């Protein structure tokens, strides 16, 4: 009984492995004392934490443990799901999008951080909140889904209105620049919103390394995209339409867990 | 008279050139039929237009109009104003903080765009509004100015007793406190400066991004957005000295697409 713990800023993903069968658990953050009582319930041979709430879990605890730091294992334990998954990448940006946004360029030996925004799954949580008073992040998202943003973001078309632009006229101009256009808006649209922001920007300055390290493949992972399809969408048609390719993982979001496991010996 | 006009998507910045002055006014783009029908009372040597809403004015007005891209006219108003002012920069990034954020690089002979972003001035105002109530620009901005933004965004160090990996005063993310601080009713001008707070962020990690993408320390920030918007100008500043590179604003650079027009022929 081997087990990963990426100890996050809002989850806590847990990997357990055993006869080359890995088995994933999630807790939130906030039940960290429930992890920690869970765990002296257990047989663990190694235990191999990461992230920022790493050292709660190893001065709580009487079993040894080894820290590791979340960006070398997020990229060990992303490199160790895309093999698995048919992924051949000579190089890729990966968009690590948890509470915040974490980017890295792998060349295909190491990985280095080329930047970061406070953009992410923290500020869909509460940003949406504000919004719409919603706590619970199911309700949040689901309700997100059937939300139209026609009537709160702007468009390149909206300012040039019959002249042709000289960018595509499609693109977002500001997010949340139709607002004061239409001042006679549901937590639908507005949660969308919030979401839509969240992802053109990560996107964004996905894109912009990408371009700057000389690569087209980019790869998104955390848990910000689990039950949140549109966040997906605005992702993955904004990579696909600046001609880089736009990667999506089976339990991407468990990559600092994994890589935890990888790096300990 | 000599009259240059950039017709944006929220501003319709006019420069006229009389008697070797030069003023500078600004009016609403919701008020272009008003500008629309001063331009017909006016006796004008050479008009020049430019910004989306141009053709807006063009078609509706009794003399001749010469048509410029804003992309164009910017840099080269831009390059005036800084040679006026003292400026002698062989190089740099241009940030267009306007209804949306245009990002664009200077290399001595020409500008090339190389990024935008929908984080502007247009999201200061809609997203402040469903936050807030506040259509007003002033009554928004100075709001804002006195606003704390502790208790709604969430830094490196909260998530990291643990020596993080990236320094700890760092924003981790935008509005990534307020889940913890339920209790706590937000107070309107918190809420607004953490508006500005992401947008700020957002756009100077972009310019900060492709600064060093195209390897140069100058990066000049112009725009409307930051008039009457010391939390702006202060958020972008600071964070653009944080990371290694020399902030620039210029006297009317929100101005620039206005002159230049009157200098692309
Ligand atoms: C900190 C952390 C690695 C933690 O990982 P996780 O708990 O998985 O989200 C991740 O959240 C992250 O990379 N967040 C973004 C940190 C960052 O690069 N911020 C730059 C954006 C920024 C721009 C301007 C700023 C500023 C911060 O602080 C004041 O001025
Ligand atoms: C369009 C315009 C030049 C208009 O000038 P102004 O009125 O002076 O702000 C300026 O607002 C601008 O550059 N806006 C940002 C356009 C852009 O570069 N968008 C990329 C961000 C983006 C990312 C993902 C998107 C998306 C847009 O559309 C949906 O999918
Ligand atoms: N069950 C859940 N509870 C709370 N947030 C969730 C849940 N599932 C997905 N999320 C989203 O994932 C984000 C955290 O992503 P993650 O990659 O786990 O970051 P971290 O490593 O900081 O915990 C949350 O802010 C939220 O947007
Ligand atoms: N008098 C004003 N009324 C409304 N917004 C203003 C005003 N002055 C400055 N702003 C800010 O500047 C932004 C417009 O910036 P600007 O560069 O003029 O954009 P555009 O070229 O799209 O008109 C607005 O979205 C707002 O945040
Ligand atoms: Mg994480
Ligand atoms: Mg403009």
């Amino acid at each position: 009984m081997k087990v990963g713990i990426d100890a996050g800023g809002t989850l806590i993903k847990i990997v357990q492995e055993q006869d080359n069968q890995r088995t994933f658990k999630t807790e939130l953050t906030k039940n960290i004392d429930q992890v920690v009582e869970w765990l002296n319930q257990q047989q663990i041979e190694k235990l191999c934490l990461t992230g920022g709430n790493a050292g709660v879990i190893a001065e709580n605890i009487n079993i040894p443990a080894q820290i590791f730091v979340e960006f070398d294992a997020a990229s060990q334990g992303l490199g160790i799901l895309l093999k698995e998954q048919g992924h051949d990448l000579a190089d890729y940006i990966f968009a690590n999008v948890g509470t915040g946004t974490s980017l890295h360029y792998f060349d295909g030996q190491s990985q280095r951080r080329v930047g970061g925004i406070g953009t992410g799954g923290g500020m869909i949580q509460g940003l949406g909140y504000l919004l719409s008073q919603i706590t619970d992040y199911k309700q949040l998202t689901d309700m997100a889904q059937h939300g139209d943003r026609n009537t709160i973001d702007l468009k390149v078309r909206h300012i040039y209105k019959d002249t042709e632009p000289p960018i595509p006229g499609d693109l977002t101009a500001a997010n949340f620049g139709h607002v004061l256009h239409h001042l006679d808006f549901t937590p639908s649209n507005k949660l969308a919103a919030v979401i839509g922001v969240v992802g053109e920007v990560v996107t964004t300055m996905a894109i912009t390394v990408a371009r700057e390290f000389k690569t087209e493949n980019i790869v998104y992972i955390g848990s910000s995209f689990h039950n949140n399809a549109l966040l997906r969408k605005v992702v993955e048609d904004y990579t696909v339409l600046r001609g880089c390719k736009p990667y999506y993982v089976e339990n991407g979001a468990f990559s600092g867990a994994i890589g935890a496991l990888y790096l300990e010996k």
